[PDB]
């Protein structure tokens, strides 16, 4: 039993996040539990105030018309509780919801663990015989506690996109509004856990430039290569198959070449010191040892630069 | 309370994506959010719209008969909720509902990492009385947002086969509706983080085709096969125990091989160069560094073809 | 409100088998969705059929007295939407459910990666002042589609006991009838995975019976040893802790020594090799040469023997 | 409406264990399957059998006063459909669920392999207006199937403590019964995969007593050394932490200072060897092949002893 | 339908923990089974006791007017069972649930191993037509059994804080209460598991300092390290990503150093001993011998002080 308007219903909306959690790099989706807030004007439930109750009634959702707003990007469908129904005198209804969903919005690993990413909330409408149109109620949108966690992001702001965008869809049009929250990543704990970790292991690997033993040398190159992979695919596990080259796996990546030629390095400061010329050989094993240092902060310039200041 | 047709009752479906997710490899399954819509006439509902209301009328579900459309490869049935109904003046129904289902399709690995797959949704009907047959309304079949995710696949394209395949279950006759979703997979990343690390440790392997010290080349050739393992493992995680050769583990497999013989030579390489024989201890050796990179790069052309260009 | 039989009251069961999945060697479980049919005489809902509509008619379940058919070795009440009622004028009734249950079969790991399974559904009724006795009708059990997947697994047969078990429970007998689902593990792919690497690195383990460096006889077959570990553990993950022997933690284990003595040896023709006795230390190296691979290969045929061939 | 008793109202409780399963070492707790039974006279239900049907009557849960059987060491509340509901004419009433809960019960990992756990079930009953007090019914009771499972345990005996204990909680009293299972662990797996894996190691380790290369006596105690860390950190996964010393956590730390030792023994037949005093050395090593393996022989004895003998 | 308080409605809470688990350090949550008691003034359901029944009716929630008691830090909303309503004649009203919630209280792994942590359980109740303030009953906040388990923490105290927060939320106050859970982390296991396997392969890596081959000294040094990774990764397991910087962690870091400078004095000892300078050579091999552990044992009382002392 839909309000009978005169033109285009609005509906005024507004979410106010009271949790959220459970971010998932991998799967691309995040847990949200918050309020959801609607008003609209049925002139029908218009009543004299004096001559019954008070300012405000209350209704259980059943005896009202109340306006299905699905959320888009939702895994199943939201799990909800509602509130508090308010119908003003006018006809004005005020809906409470307190819903709890797996919101599933994509993220942008390009600059990975010094990433931000902007996640969404969307809330389409679909229309009947008065065409709904949404639109936010920024009293009710100020949706945030001051406690909201999601761990290892720090959160920037949650606000929302005034215009909704009015499609038509099979033959009724929609309208969709966009809840926005933008978060930064806590790089922090890269550092100390993987970052560092892997650059020692780098640096070890090429003391086999001050070191004559290729028997030494390959056990000493040869096993910090190894512990890169426990690194590489470390990282590789809490991170989708991004169609593109992601930062972190950039560097993680570069490495690998530096293993690959240090190798070939120790293999020719042997092949030339045994070829009797080591005149040769501890000429290139002398440069190694300020080639490749130079050679990786440069390329890491290069690279940092490449993704970051671009 | 079905409606009295004449001969077999066409229902008519069509799927609007919405959303597209968590593709599964390993389990064989994805999730989506689509509009469910059907159609069809229930010569009953018609009503004069002159003497009556408007254009349409909405019920509610318990209202009017409405015809149970299951999926068919689904974990459980879906979770839908109706969006809305509308008759028409000669008992034409307007159902449209918003499906959230998790969906079983199988998926062939055979050029794993290079694979191209096609999804399925299916739709029964059970019928009763009259016959009914499904048929696919291609005006809300379109069914696919312009935003429809899928991280790490190219959805290709979300079309449906017209002609359902009317079974006969148990003594009623079922029709069934092919729903299909192409992708093709986002194949990039496998490159910095398996194909290409693992191509390097490779390489590494067999520098003790340029070495001489038995201990440095086992050092050598066996701490860079462990490593290799980390990565065929790391792999055979991410994907199930197919019956069939994986493109990719054939490769992975191809190598153990190319390791194996490796150590063989640096193994013979020794017992020959200490079977005071180095004339022929540093010609294998001198060969071997040829030989396996050829045959290598050899057995991939035949590999690549023998799967991709078949 | 139960049918007044004249005996026990016969109920006819029967599944068809939609989905299969999820199939778990560590829990012990798989998943299931398929169909459950039962029948009975209510002679009550007899009607005349040409006094009354047509020849059945159809209730919802609250009408109907209707038998409470639970399955036996689940983990919660299985989820089931009822499909259809249909009371025949006799008053016989054709009920059909969609269930989707998971279920608890335990498995026989004796041959492990070449063991067979027979899973288990139950189906109890309690009975209550009708005695309630199952029983199956096979043209509703020939439940198993042509697309039943179970990944990892062949498919060999799903069938029923047709006798079932009459137990007395705590004072109103019940009636149990057992439906079977018979598989093959897909042993395939845990040669490439499993069986060969780990037969390799085996191999490579024992070329220090050609070498004379203790130095690299340890780097050597230590090396090796562990990456065993790293099969052995891989494996005993995917696997429950059976309190009996599995085959292939059999041959997993019969390594091991093979591992040890090997090791003994090296350290022998060392001891030996330096308490200025070749003569024997290159006797010893000469034979373990021989020993191991035909102990090993004889140790396999007995132990393969020992397990299948018993 | 409770059943107006003329003193404490008994109710007749009894446990039939159908499925038993998932036992989690880690999180202490255990599913069960089983059946409730429970009795109590309702003299208000009473019927004259003559004047009315017959031996007994049976309702819904809705029609009876059912007193409220909460479990006690549960995750959530139980998953219980109910099976039968039967009035004896006096007012005696037969309730029968079939619930399937997830228990909370702790373990004594103090003897870990070869420990022995025993587990509850508690039922609690809020008393009102007349005092309710539980009570076992032993013919309910022998509540366990001939199939009850537990992988990885042996089950010794399922039974229950007659005498209910009657807290007062909040100013009512609760009765609370102490329903018992008894299990045994199956260790045989533990010995093929974990102890016998590892005491191999640790043997391997100490032929450094019978070489003399402290170049491969590192390559080769060390080795080992780890592999006794991936033997370590497997067992401390499936296992919580206990604040107390778990028996295999002692030897397994036990063996951790004869690797200790023992390096400090090579290091030392090496800085003796060194200073030109072999005549040391050789006696070092001489006596060390002998010492270890008779400490640690008496060590476990000591050990073991403390532990299983205490 | 509110009760006509004459100023904010006082509402009595109280929870008794019955259960308490899975408390999960890297999510920052844990379940709990408690009792939910509520007390308030309902002048309305007031009743001669002696015109009517007894001192207390009995009523179904739909019935009476209940205030809605949400928790604030819950995943979902919780699952619970009322298990009593008990009206006096003043109209005082006796609610008693029993919840099962999953709770999100953060941690401070700023001690990790030796930490200790504050739970928390929030309860607000929204305001209307009367103000609800909540406040706490302590009779039924004694809430904690003497069986409350939580693995691997002693539980020290459940207790609340008895003034309510009271918020304005949207435009009707909110009130708020805090329930406190402390705990301290059974730390001991991290002992033999993790602390002390740590520090032997620390230890064992610088025997280096009393060996003189380059070649047996990183195969010592060297494979020392990579244990050390699989007891980092180990341990950044079970353990979020903290911004901050974890005791544990500290140490598990400051030992890499430990490892690296290892490392070049290794390296260093022999670039001098064959500079043909072994005069300083075993004079350098002769203080790290020295300097190591003091430096360290140093370091780590400067951290361990750092941590604790602070
Ligand atoms: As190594």
């Amino acid at each position: 039993p839909p309000p009978i308007a005169d033109e285009p219903l609005t509906v005024n909306t507004g979410i106010y996040l009271i949790e959220c959690y459970s971010l998932d790099d991998k799967a691309e989706t995040f847990k949200v539990n918050a309020f959801l807030s609607l008003s609209w004007k049925d002139r029908r439930l218009a009543f004299d105030p004096v001559r019954s109750g008070v300012r405000v009634k209350t209704y259980e959702p059943e005896a009202i018309w109340i306006p299905e707003i699905r959320f888009v990007n939702v895994e199943n469908a939201r799990d909800a509780d509602v509130v508090d129904i308010s119908v003003s005198p006018d006809g004005t209804v005020q809906y409470l919801e307190r819903f709890s969903a797996r919101v599933l919005s994509p993220l942008d690993f390009r600059r990975y663990p010094f990433d931000s990413q902007t996640l969404h909330i969307y809330l389409i409408v679909r229309s009947v015989d008065t065409r709904n149109i949404v639109l936010a109620v920024d009293l009710e949108k100020v949706g945030k506690n001051d406690d909201v966690f999601l761990t290892g992001w720090d959160i920037e702001s949650f606000t929302a996109v005034v215009k909704p965008a009015n499609f038509a869809l099979e033959d009724r049009l929609e309208s969709k509004l966009d809840y926005q929250l933008r978060i930064s990543r806590q790089y922090f704990s890269y550092i100390p856990n993987i970052i560092l970790p892997m650059l020692f292991i780098l640096f070890i690997s090429w003391t086999a430039f001050w070191s004559t033993s290729y028997d030494a040398n390959v056990t000493l190159v040869v096993s910090t290569l190894i512990a890169h992979i426990a690194f590489n695919i470390l990282v590789e596990t809490n991170l989708p198959k991004t169609p593109y080259m992601t930062y972190t796996g950039a560097i993680i990546f570069m490495i690998y070449l530096f293993y690959f030629v240090a190798v070939i390095e120790v293999t020719v400061q042997h092949y030339l010191k045994v070829e009797s010329q080591p005149a040769r050989a501890a000429s290139i094993t002398r440069a190694s040892r300020i080639a490749f240092p130079v050679v990786f902060l440069l390329a890491n310039i290069i690279l940092a630069f490449l993704f970051f200041g671009f």
